[PDB]
DNA sequence: GCGATCAGCG
DNA sequence: ACGCTGATCGCA
């Protein structure tokens, strides 16, 4: 129904200096995945190319790698990475419809061309799920059906660039697309393709030791419970705790008794078994998610894991990381932290370098709220998390453990993002009356933060959305909801999203500036991971001293705020040691 | 497939 | 009854 040329060879009119390009990778994880078909739409017509002909054609490969031949695409990182796995470089992507839709409205959840096109009343393209099917039925359709689908997707991109750019421009987001998110997409593609090397010998030894400890603890649990059961069965775990042993019920779920860690910790005075259950779960989590789960996704020939950073998923502008998630590798308990010993440089005599913004969202908050006291604190480079731990636990600076400071961190963020006296009292195991007074004291020291929390909710009501420093946007329809509980969740989103989102904007700019600086200095150092406000690199040991000066400076100077930004950084033989 | 749970970032 | 996530697991 849509006209196109099913081409048998590449012709010069397919190699124009502006085109919509589709390089179709159907598998969810695009690492080392098949490219099933290619479509090109430009001024001269519409073309479908089989990958075996197009990607072996030297002129088509050259066109893909020529940055002066501009391509408009949807999810260009998926294409870039799949092409890297084919030994082909993609350059010249000047418009990514996925990132444009994400910026316009992240709540749309746009995950294919059809969903983006619907934002602009364009419906002459099918959803990918209607074409490929779902689950066990998923399959590449017959070539004529595939070709028309890929051509229709390219035609949609070709038509949709201008109205998406026009709305981006009206939102003050066109530079956010072109100078931040699209350059970041190329950097993430390099990081994902580079991967992180894993010490599978050490990981597997840890797993064998874990399984022994797990059985020991499992037996002591059966013995403390007087009987055996399925320690992961709620119905059975609930029976043991809250019926057999008759422990108090502090919380319910929609489905029954709650056994979350906060509940178990409050029951520790009543019975030894709850601490064993906690230890059992923590070891099991390491075993299932971080030993077995990681070994599953290691590529055996290179011993590398290749995450996918989802750049158009979170509602605040953060990235997320999937299969494996390398943004939640354990660190806080020593037993879990040892997992990071398995993350190693990819070459001999290279090292891992990790750099982290200090108290990033409080510094962003001080800038946006213009709170005199919070700005003065960071101008003094005070550690507000430590200062809050001193006050909470009534200790001196010297006595603050990493654990008190971790807890004080949740108090600081809890309060500025709208925690109630009830929530605070439950977190600190303190009186509700004390919790409320401490919150009141907190806002006496930082009245500008209070004013900002009030103003930003009003602004979200008037405008219908909130923005970040670099003009990311999040619509909050529920902020005028008549339902108190629904309105309240929206109000805490108005409080949090501009801060968490501006911190996401800053580190993204930092990554672009860092990559350019590393290229300027002709260093071999390169990014491996981003963990929200931390950057993890690897480099030859001979570059470490230059990186100690280069990286903190690039990160500190990415933006200029009313308070300084501050970067902590370490390096070492494994990720474990980069602290 | 979903809810609880828990690993991380703030 | 602070916010943003992803993986595993049992299923009340
Ligand atoms: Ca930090």
């Amino acid at each position: 129904k849509m006209a196109f040329t099913l081409a048998d060879r590449v012709t010069e009119e397919m190699l124009a200096d502006k085109a919509a390009l589709v390089v179709e990778v159907v598998e969810e994880n695009y690492h080392d995945a098949p490219i099933v078909g290619i479509a090109v739409v430009n001024e001269h017509g519409r073309f479908f190319l089989r990958p075996e002909t197009a990607l072996a054609d030297p002129q088509f490969v050259a066109w893909l790698g020529d940055e002066t031949k501009k391509k408009s695409m949807f999810d260009s990182k998926r294409a870039a990475v799949a092409l890297k796995w084919k030994g082909i470089e993609l350059c010249g992507v000047s418009f990514d419809l996925l990132l444009a839709a994400y910026l316009l409205d992240p709540a749309q959840g746009v995950d294919d061309v059809a969903a983006a096109a619907k934002m602009k009343q364009y419906e002459a393209v099918r959803p990918d799920e209607a074409v490929y099917g779902k689950g066990a039925k998923r399959a590449v359709p017959d070539e004529p059906v595939l070709a028309e689908h890929l051509v229709r997707k390219a035609a949609a991109i070709w038509e949709l660039e201008r109205p998406f750019l026009d709305e981006l421009r009206r939102n003050e987001q066109d530079r956010l697309l072109v100078e931040l998110e699209q350059p970041l997409s190329s950097i993430l593609a390099e990081m994902e393709f580079a991967g992180v090397k894993v010490d599978t010998k050490r990981l597997e030894q840890m797993g064998k030791e874990l399984a022994e400890q797990l059985g020991t603890v499992e037996q002591r649990i059966y013995e403390l419970a007087g009987q055996e059961f399925n320690i992961n069965s709620p119905k059975q775990l609930g029976v043991i705790l809250f019926e057999k042993l008759q422990l108090p019920v502090l919380k319910k779920t929609k489905t029954g008794y709650s056994t979350s860690a906060d509940v178990l910790e409050k029951l520790a005075p009543y019975h030894e078994i709850v601490e064993n259950i906690l230890h059992y779960r923590q070891l099991g989590k390491l075993q299932s998610t971080y030993i077995e789960g990681l070994l599953k996704v290691v590529r055996p020939a290179t011993k590398k894991v290749h995450t996918i950073f989802n750049q158009a998923l979170t509602q605040t502008g953060r990235l997320s990381s999937t299969e494996p998630n390398l943004q939640n590798i354990p660190i806080r308990l020593e037993e879990g932290r040892k997992i990071r010993q398995a993350f190693v440089p990819s070459e001999s005599d290279w090292l891992i370098f990790a750099a982290d913004y200090s108290q990033i969202e409080l510094r962003v908050l001080a800038h946006i709220a213009e709170d005199d006291n919070l700005m003065e604190a960071f101008r003094r480079d005070l550690d507000i998390h430590t200062k809050t731990a001193m006050d909470i636990f009534q200790v001196s600076e010297d006595e603050v453990t990493p654990n008190m400071r971790r807890q004080a961190k949740a108090v600081n963020f809890g309060i500025v993002y709208g925690i109630s006296d009830y929530g605070l009292a439950q977190n600190l195991n303190i009186s509700r009356k004390e919790a409320a007074e401490f919150i009141e004291r907190y806002f006496e020291s930082f009245p500008g933060v209070k004013r900002y929390m009030e103003n930003i909710v009003q602004e979200a009501k008037q405008k219908g959305y909130v923005t970040t420093l670099l003009h990311r946007r999040r619509y909050l329809p529920d902020i005028t909801s008549r339902n108190f509980n629904v309105r309240s969740f929206a109000e805490r989103m108005a409080m949090n999203t501009p801060i968490q989102g501006s911190a996401a904007d800053i580190i993204k700019k930092a990554m672009i500036d860092l990559n350019a600086r590393l290229k300027e200095e002709r260093l071999q150092a390169h990014l491996l991971l981003q963990v929200h406000d931390e950057l993890i690199l690897e480099a030859p040991k001979e570059e470490m001293e230059r990186l100690c000066r280069l990286v903190p400076e690039v990160m500190e100077q990415a933006v200029t705020l009313r308070v300084p930004l501050k970067v902590d950084y370490h390096y070492g033989s494994t990720w474990y040691d980069a602290k």
